[PDB]
């Protein structure tokens, strides 16, 4: 059998299920050349994972590592969350403790990550908001249950997801949507789904966020831990807030579902006044082995 | 980090990623009591497989192990291809490589298993046949798109599954049900879904099908390898063709699905002119190592 090493990495998280995994397979010691697209997709819809991802040399000497991104259903040329677990499985695949940036390979072309103290970091490659209209919002406040405390808008950052937000953290913890309305509503309208999130008003730390996923007309009613939502909710915010300064939002998510991810969204004012939107997390290896490969 | 032994099993094939699989946790060194059921229950949703189990010491010398079974929603008292990985599991994690016959212990009492030559075997606790109503056929054939060949029925095999023949094994392969219609006709019926079948009619092997499983109503819109449905066509073919002596039926699955799993029932004759009913596969451990538990 031949057996390459293999690691499920728990992303937004220190502490094992409580977060989304990825499993994260090393080819490095392998020739890319000589692995078909459909063995890749074929582990990747066997592991049944939002995605399983891959390991290779990279093309040229500045990128550390070629990523390789899947769904059960296709490859993704990126995907953040799968992106931070690789970068912590690379780093111990290679016994590396101490680098502090990287440069990921991909086909987005090149993505450097930074790692702080565990806290790894890209820029999220899009974040474009778009007004919606009033009779939209009036339909998915049915579907959710509760009155917006804004408009919501549809941002694209990878899917397209509703951003609505509420008074307050508890009110989104507790928002109980009527799913099937939602994927009417959504199948219609062309959206993946809704981000809900409130604030938590008395958190000693400023501008945190309880954040809730919802994409039923994908069958995933709610994702328990959603980096691309976490980008939308940024990018809303900057719109709605209009902030001025390099401003992060600390959003956490999952308790519903009894996971426990935390999600960092930094809204960071460039040198030329353009706006950047960077995602990080920590994430923990919670299956730690080898995979057995053709 | 606590890390105990891991293994994802693949079941009802000899070759990696054309199984369905179980991830099989080794708590086998570790007292059942101090592992709560919260725990079990999170480990099971976070790998999102349709069970994950758990060996741990049994309860009296009589038995080899104690198996706990777990979906990703709850647990369950018992399932056949856990069984057979979990099975394959402990031989591996015990280092044993000679072992024929072994006893499970789970919460549907005492499980008997044999071993050969890879083949791992158990006896299905239920297997019950019903007969359906012409109309509920005649839906189930819009559904479908095909003619059956003989009455479907309901067959009571854990899940509530529809038994449904076609002409041959082709015929099956290339069905394309309208799955929107299967949710709503199950859902109006309360049925899991369909098992679709038809017969291999030139191969050398006789009482050789082509097994689909279908069940849109949970959202395996096709279940790749089931365990539970070929018992449910065992079942059923017996009532059709009222066997006299103890019959094999080889099932091969998973095609449309790019798997290929091989699950052989048995309809044993037993000594009293009773039958029992069989289910038997090779398992492959594709993923081997720990995984960090609490």
């Amino acid at each position: 059998t031949l057996m390459v090493p293999f690691k499920q990495v728990d992303v937004f998280t220190e502490k094992p299920f409580m977060g989304n995994p990825v499993a994260v397979i090393n080819f490095l010691e392998i020739d890319e050349n000589e692995v078909s697209q459909e063995e890749l997709q074929a582990i990747a819809n066997w592991t049944n994972l939002s995605e399983t991802t891959f390991l290779f040399k990279p093309s040229d000497k500045k990128y550390d590592y070629k990523l390789r991104i899947f769904t059960p259903r296709s490859e993704l040329p990126f995907a953040g969350h799968p992106t931070i677990g690789s970068c912590k499985a690379f780093l111990e695949f290679t016994k590396n403790t101490t680098a502090t940036s990287l440069v990921q390979e991909c086909k987005i072309g090149a993505v450097p990550i930074t790692i702080n103290e565990g806290l790894i970091s890209f820029k999220a490659p899009m974040a474009d908001y778009e007004s919606i209209s009033s009779e939209m919002i009036a339909d998915y406040e049915k579907a959710i249950g509760l009155k917006f405390i804004k408009p919501p808008a549809l941002l694209h950052t990878g899917p397209e997801w509703i951003v609505a937000l509420v008074e307050d953290a508890e009110t989104c913890f507790n928002a109980n949507p009527n799913f099937a309305m939602l994927a009417h509503q959504t199948k219609q309208n062309d959206h993946v789904g809704i981000i809900l999130a409130g604030p938590k008003k008395e958190a000693a730390i400023k501008n945190s966020y309880e954040m809730r996923a919802f994409a039923p007309v994908i069958n995933v009613y709610e994702d328990p831990v959603c980096g691309s939502g976490s980008v939308a909710l940024a990018r809303y915010l900057q719109e709605v807030y209009k902030f001025e300064k390099t401003t992060d939002i600390t959003i956490s998510e999952g308790g519903r579902l009894k996971r426990n991810g935390l999600m960092l969204a930094s809204i960071k004012k460039e040198a030329d006044n353009s706006t950047s939107y960077y995602i990080a997390g920590h994430a923990t290896t919670v299956i730690d082995g080898k995979i057995k490969v053709h």
